[PDB]
């Protein structure tokens, strides 16, 4: 890995961003993203800015000039793709800071756990190709290939906790850096853990033990609190429904555009081609929305909101109004 340059840290620094609420859960990236020339150096920004205002590197001898190059080292290893390009990493950071601080999921966590739930969003889809895990297998790809064989399905998870291990390798971009013993080893456990938990497959299995820990006044403390940081990463990356209207539809285009490209490689490749993923059954942006919202977000935001944190419920409120939005959008057509 080739170390940050000061020219590159000085274009960051040098985004102002005025007008910009990068705490507001009305924050629009979108926005960000066309208020300037150089929309990679206003990301990076928004990332630093959060991590910053936090107060929580400082506290973990995590310095100014290591938090950023960590940042920027981030940046090099993500792809210009539609949806899980640097952007989606920047997004869930600046969203789980919301959970954390307006929905005060803080109060769940330690500051260490806060910390690491920040950077984690950073890393979570380190090295993302616009393709999907079940791709790499069906095509029987080397990444898939060895997936299988060594026992891990997970075939990007692992792969992005990979290039997140190298990239603190070196103390200039290790914002672990100032951790030893059981709390450097936490970091990079409960790190680990929580990008594996976001592979989709294990979606189900995720929330029924988050769900049922939750429940239980007896539950292992750190099993608890793992668990919890687990849960809002998982949220923060199917938190596109829980924005106001046009930033969530500007996700879901992006992400629609991401599953075609993925769908128009399979068709080459003669492997099944779900229909999600398919240009020519051009499936109504609403439809497919309205789909997910009922069987995979509002499920969930409502069943954590219920159980534990309270204090996100907007997420709950916001999925209702823009589902009903949606439904608009057919009724007039
Ligand atoms: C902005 O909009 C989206 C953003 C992300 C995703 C992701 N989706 N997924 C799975 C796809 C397969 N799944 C489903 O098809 C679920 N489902 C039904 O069963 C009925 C209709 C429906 O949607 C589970 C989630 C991913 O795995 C992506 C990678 C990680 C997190 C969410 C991403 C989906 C979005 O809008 C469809
Ligand atoms: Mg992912
Ligand atoms: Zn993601």
């Amino acid at each position: 890995v080739t170390a940050i340059t000061k020219v590159e840290r000085e274009a960051v620094l040098v985004c102002e961003l005025p007008s910009f609420d990068v705490t507001d859960v009305e924050f629009d990236l979108f926005r960000a993203r066309e208020s300037t020339d150089k929309p990679l150096d206003v990301a990076a920004a928004i990332a630093y800015r959060l991590l910053l205002g936090s107060g929580l590197p400082q506290k973990f001898g995590c310095s100014d000039e290591v938090l950023l190059n960590f940042i920027l080292q981030c940046r090099k290893k993500y792809r210009n793709v539609p949806y899980h390009n640097f952007y989606h990493v920047v997004d869930v950071c600046q969203t789980i800071h919301t959970f954390l601080y307006r929905g005060n999921v803080y109060e769940k966590l330690t500051e260490l756990e806060c910390f690491v739930l920040l950077i984690t969003a950073l890393v979570h889809d380190l090295d993302h190709m616009g393709l999907n895990n079940s791709f790499y297998l069906k095509t029987e790809s080397p990444l898939g290939i060895l997936s299988s064989a060594s026992g891990n399905t997970s075939v990007l998870e692992v792969h992005h906790c990979n290039l997140a291990v190298e990239i603190l390798s070196d103390p200039e971009s290790d914002v672990f850096d100032g951790l030893e013993g059981a709390e450097r080893t936490l970091a990079f456990r409960s790190m680990i853990d929580c990008v594996l938990a976001t592979d989709m497959a294990k979606h189900g299995s995720a929330l029924e033990a988050f769900l049922a820990s939750a429940a239980d006044q007896s539950s292992d403390e750190a099993a608890f609190h793992r668990m919890t940081m687990e849960i809002i990463l998982k949220a923060g990356d199917i938190s596109n429904v829980t924005k106001p209207f046009d930033i969530s539809r500007q996700w879901a285009m992006a992400v629609t555009e991401e599953f075609y490209r993925q769908g128009d490689m399979e068709k080459e490749r003669g492997v099944e081609v779900l229909p999600m993923f398919d240009r020519s059954k051009n499936m109504e942006l609403a439809k497919g929305q309205i789909g997910f919202i009922d069987f995979v977000a509002a499920p969930f935001f409502q069943k954590i909101v219920d159980a534990c944190l309270q204090g996100m419920q907007w997420t709950v409120d916001r999925i209702k109004s823009n589902r009903a939005q949606w439904e608009r959008v057919l009724e007039t057509r």
